[PDB]
């Protein structure tokens, strides 16, 4: 399998750069794995009916305005449909004891405050907030990587996964350099 | 642990205890008649008497004709539920003994308690009857290293209100 590429290192906080048999690729991390990220919640999502979770040490001390523990006095089921269960601490605060694993690693209380409010207004009906509301955490914002056996791994990210050329908007999230940036050297 | 650590009071009537579950308040006059009922209990079955103790400066009752004549009639009845009590004359008595775990009270109710009951048979009037002591009523509440010791009532012993918990967030329910 000759990839898309083959990740050789971080630039500078944003994108990610992976060396192929044309030149170095500079994808945006975030953008790309925001897109990986949603394609792969629908897939397990359109399956098996919810999102695969996971638990965790260390909960969140959440501080859940007043409605949205009401919120979770609705029905909870949909809330472990999205891979988020949580719990009420008392008076009016939460803190979530599952988080969706293919996020994960910071911040879940944004998620879990995403999908909680989007409780409020039974009708649902919608399920486009799994997009990038539910995808506000895409992969790591601007802080690491890891030490390279896991940066190609987000290099596979668009083999059997579709909607790569033309992101949320239309902007590229990859490719521009060639071998020919010789030219730059003038 | 179990049955929590005692922290503070509550007015003056409860004793609240952090456990790992939550706090449990503790009705400590009801607590203290318990355990002082079983404690009595236990020490008559064995030694067939209570634990006496001489007190300075005794108190004098007042002592209504009758319960003189209950004196004249056996006193070692008296004598072992711990109440050594001596005729000062006219018709007034005094204890010149009291029971421990008990000590310091209205001395003067639990010898009339056991004296009236004088007008034979019978064994439980070391009940709340003579349990009409129980802890200190509603005040003095000594402190916490003591009231862990409180704490320890159902320890070691058996046995009609309930003592202890009700906080399992209901007061959330009642202020939220």
């Amino acid at each position: 399998l000759p990839p898309l590429g083959f990740a050789i290192a971080q630039l500078l906080g944003i994108y990610i750069l992976a060396q192929a048999e044309d030149s170095l690729l500079l994808i945006d991390m975030h953008a790309a794995a925001e897109r990986v990220n949603y394609e792969k919640m629908k897939r397990q999502r359109q399956e098996n009916g919810n999102l695969q979770s996971q638990h965790l040490l260390i909960p969140v001390t959440f501080a859940a305005s007043h409605e949205e523990c009401a919120a979770l006095a609705d029905h909870a089921e949909t809330l472990a449909g999205f891979g988020l269960e949580l719990s009420d601490m008392g008076g009016n605060t939460l803190a979530v004891r599952a988080a969706p694993v293919m996020l994960g690693k910071s911040d879940v209380v944004s998620l879990a405050r995403d999908v909680l409010g989007e409780l409020a207004q039974v009708g649902a009906s919608h399920e486009n907030r799994i997009l990038a509301t539910m995808s506000c955490h895409g992969s790591i914002r601007a802080g690491r990587r890891l030490t390279l056996p896991e940066m190609n791994a987000l290099l596979r990210d668009m083999e059997n996964t579709p909607r790569s050329n033309q992101c949320n908007h239309g902007r590229p999230t990859w490719v521009k350099l060639t071998l020919k940036e010789l030219d730059t050297l003038f």
